[PDB]
């Protein structure tokens, strides 16, 4: 039969606050540590798109998620919270609407203790499967 070998992936980006996100929305890129770029990078590069769920530390929803547009590296920003980066990218964004950890909480990830799918640091792979049927719910906000 068949197989679906290549994919887009999902990872969970975290904002200590919310300003720091606003320039993604604007200038639509975003710079995280360099600790887990490579993935992002590679992932891109391997993968048909890179599904990049942003969440904000402080509150308790979901900023939302962008799939990546460009590589890191090449793309360089000036506004910034954080001076401690190290390689900005492009992001596009999808969804701005604010969900409920309530509804993801039936989610889980079961790549990591199948801990709560919100339960995930920065940089943080997360299951195909499981960041698919993730984001769809925006889709019934």
């Amino acid at each position: 039969g068949s197989s679906g070998s290549s994919g887009v992936r999902y990872f969970i980006m975290k904002s200590s606050n919310l300003r720091n996100l606003e320039i993604s929305q604007q200038k639509g890129i975003w710079s995280t540590t360099p600790s887990n770029e490579r993935k992002l990078n590679r992932a891109f590069w391997e993968s048909s798109i890179v599904y990049l769920v942003f969440s904000v530390q402080g509150s308790g929803h979901f900023q939302g998620f962008s799939r990546m547009s460009s590589e890191i590296g090449r793309e360089k920003s000036q506004d910034w919270g954080s001076a401690g980066l190290g390689g900005v990218f492009k992001v596009e964004w999808i969804r701005k609407e604010s969900l409920p950890f309530q509804f993801a909480h039936h989610l889980l990830n079961p790549w990591n203790d199948n801990k709560k799918v919100q339960i995930s640091r920065d940089g943080q792979e997360l299951e195909p499967q499981v960041g698919e049927q993730l984001l769809q719910l925006w889709e019934r906000l």
